[PDB]
Parts: C-alpha cells; sequence; structure tokens
C-alpha cells in the first residue's frame, strides 16, 4: 500500500491510532522504502514526524 501527500491517513503515535495527514513524501536513499511526513490533525505541528508506511492506515 501507498499513501500520497494529502491523504488522511491514522498514524501510531506512543503505540495509539491517531487520525492524520500526510504533509510530505520523501524516498529513503539508503533502503528506498518511502517514508512519509504525517502531522496528527488534533496535535500541534511540533508532534509532525516522518514515519514509514508500517506505522500507517488509510482512513476513510
Amino acid at each position: 500500500v501507498m499513501f500520497e501527500v494529502r491523504q488522511k491517513v491514522y498514524a501510531t503515535l506512543h503505540e495509539t491510532f491517531h487520525a492524520a495527514i500526510i504533509q510530505e513524501v520523501a524516498h529513503d536513499a539508503h533502503t528506498g522504502q518511502l517514508l512519509y511526513y504525517v502531522h496528527y490533525v488534533e496535535q500541534d505541528s511540533r508532534m509532525d514526524r516522518w514515519l514509514p508506511g508500517s506505522a500507517l492506515r488509510e482512513r476513510r
């Protein structure tokens, strides 16, 4: 499963899934893996972080 910029997702944060949105996508050169800069919808920008796809779920 792939995710896109502005896609609504669920993202783990301290072992809990929270509604989030993907702000940016970037390819980690060394392992080719896609990493996503997620913003938690009900948290401050400070909580924004880079996460692998294994931490994300579709939200709809």
